[PDB]
């Protein structure tokens, strides 16, 4: 009697927050902020997509050291916090809910993008092979550049990183954000500690499942003290090998985190599927079922999802909601388009990063023949 | 430390429901449904205003006997319930939350609009002087018509009315509605029992404050069993003399209800101020403060409110949110207009009732210079 038959437009209680639908906007880096301060353009971009059951913001740098991509928003400065407040306010004025995703690129960075040409930090001094990051060269030009070799974080340095996360959450709550999502996927800093291939530490923050998750859980606890676990989420990518990251214990870690995070009572777990409509490996048969039983809170999945496959996960009772990235980039009113089964706008990869409003806020809404912009 | 400084765009926990902002859409009869079944036109109308922190639907007839205005929606038939589900789904697809307002006009009706020319019911057989209702005459024409003389409801007939309310709530919950609002204002059936001038009953449903509120509270309890008090609201108009209704104990009743409703843990109390920018009396000095102390749940006020006066009530800590009627009729994106301080569209009283899409879904949205309806 517990499990009903929810649909894409069935409201959902995600932690202590009420969502109008289950069509979530996945976190998407757009590099549309030359200065790390969100402005009116973001107010327009995010506002256009306020119909999302929940908007997960673009990854946002918790500090200068956490940056790996230029023109990305920050959240360690008053100017940035004020910039976000205008964005958060804009989303609310249109009926939406927004979560700020706390970002730290870890080893996926370069001295050029790093402040004062400082060396990128990470759990182990292992370079990310073939990995590239977005940097602005000395001649004012910007583009992809190979990631450099990071330095292993000193054991006594980890508490500082956690504090940076805590500080970001504190500015986020003060800015009016409904929730915060700890970015621990796509091979960023937190993910680097979790994966065996990237974590070779011999202190208490590496060596075993419990150690590799020690720092990530400290971050989670840190932000949950500010927002309360009911308003905190975390993104994960178990069997995902991205930016040269490899893992020998994907499942064992996913199961352990699920249990630790469920005990903490987190609002949700956001999974970015390793899948790809053109390659990649896939989740182990029975992985989704296990997560559902191990984590009682909200389960969000993302990756090459359409209306039909999304509903399937809802029916299988292996997901509570589904996030959409690219489709939400090209369709500000994606949820409505799914309700009417309307055709979707075609995403333009060329304008996913950098630039201004073109390929950002120029994707058209559906025309019902009644709405007027007079 | 409890009371912070909420703004019009500050999220609010209304019962167990999360609102994105505090700019509420007041319930507004539009008579845009020839048959009592909401259709696509309503999907468009309500969807255009999905940005509302919360949309309180147009008063909806809980039964044929409860009708006093033609072309008004019902909620006692499967066809109607299915019609509403499409509307509720449309609102959700755009990020909104909607509450169905349960309506019973009581003595404010006529045999012509009443099914099978039945005589309008009420607590006492007292006609509403000068009162008029919207009726469709035999020649297919429709217009204002004097209300007729009602018959006093038999004591054993009251349980049936309550059941009609319970049934309406049950179809409402099944249709996906986020909440239900018991209409007990503007001199409708529930209000008629509460007011001394309209309730002359000598049984247990009249004679004293406790008796006059007996039926109304039975209705509230009835619907709260379906939605849970956390998802139930009630509309009231204490010092309001409408449709020939008069009251000798406005305050005493408002205080008593406040206490009884607070004990029940209702999500909110929605007050439609007796005020009028052109006449009328006003709330007693210190009335708002009292309500705030007597009712700990959500307090919503409505009536000739603008952005500035609305914020004032929030600052005075005498309201948690403010509803807007006419302004929401002429401005589908009212909340956004208040954020930007943009000018508001001019309401057209001529098209408030009856008709189709003109004066209904043709009010333009703001043009930020970026949105496109391609
Ligand atoms: C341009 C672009 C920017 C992205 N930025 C982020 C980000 O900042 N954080 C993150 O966790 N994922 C990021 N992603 C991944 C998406 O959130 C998403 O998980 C992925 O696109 C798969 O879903 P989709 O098929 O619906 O797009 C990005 C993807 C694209 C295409
Ligand atoms: C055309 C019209 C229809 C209305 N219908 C309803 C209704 O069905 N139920 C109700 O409780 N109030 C109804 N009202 C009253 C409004 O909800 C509101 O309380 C009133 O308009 C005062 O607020 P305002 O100054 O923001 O318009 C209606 C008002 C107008 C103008």
């Amino acid at each position: 009697t517990s499990f009903s038959n929810p649909g894409l437009f069935t409201p959902l209680q995600l932690g202590s927050l009420s969502l109008p639908n289950r069509v979530i906007m996945a976190p998407l880096t757009r590099s549309r902020t030359p200065d790390s301060v969100p402005g009116r353009l973001q107010q327009i971009y995010y506002g256009q997509r306020a119909s999302a059951g929940l908007i997960i913001s673009e990854a946002t740098n918790i500090s200068p050291t956490a940056r790996g991509y230029v023109y990305t928003p920050g959240i360690w400065t008053d100017a940035q916090e004020a910039g976000w407040k205008g964005v958060v306010e804009a989303v609310h004025a249109k009926g939406g809910r927004i979560a700020l995703q706390l970002w730290h690129v870890g080893r996926v960075s370069h001295e050029l993008v790093q402040p004062d040409g400082q060396q990128p930090v990470a759990p182990s001094a292992l370079k990310a092979e073939g990995a590239e990051c977005f940097v602005e060269f000395e001649d004012g030009t910007a583009g992809l550049h190979p990631t450099s070799t990071p330095r292993a974080l000193e054991t006594d340095g980890i508490p500082g990183i956690v504090e940076d996360y805590r500080q970001a959450a504190q500015r986020a709550k003060r800015a009016g954000f409904d929730m915060v999502e700890v970015h621990a996927a796509n091979a960023c800093l937190p993910n680097q500690f979790l994966a065996t291939g990237t974590n070779r530490r011999t202190d208490q923050y590496g060596g075993s499942i419990e150690n590799r998750a020690r720092f990530p859980l400290e971050v989670v606890d840190a932000v949950a003290e500010v927002f309360g676990p009911e308003r905190v989420g975390i993104r994960l990518t178990p069997f995902l090998e991205l930016f040269g990251l490899t893992d020998d214990e994907p499942e064992a870690m996913a199961f352990y985190l699920a249990g630790e995070l469920d005990r903490r009572g987190l609002a949700y777990l956001h999974f970015n599927e390793p899948d790809w409509i053109g390659g990649d490996i896939t989740y182990p048969e029975g992985f989704r079922e296990q997560m559902r039983q191990r984590f009682k809170g909200g389960l969000i999945y993302c990756g090459n999802y359409d209306a039909g496959r999304a509903q399937a996960r809802l029916d299988d009772n292996t997901a509570d909601a589904v996030a959409f990235g690219r489709p939400f980039i090209a369709n500000p009113d994606l949820p409505e388009r799914f309700r009417l089964g309307a055709a979707l706008n075609e995403p333009d990869p060329s304008t996913f990063y950098g630039g201004a409003e073109v390929g950002y806020t120029d994707y058209p809404f559906l025309d019902n023949g009644h709405d007027r912009l007079g």
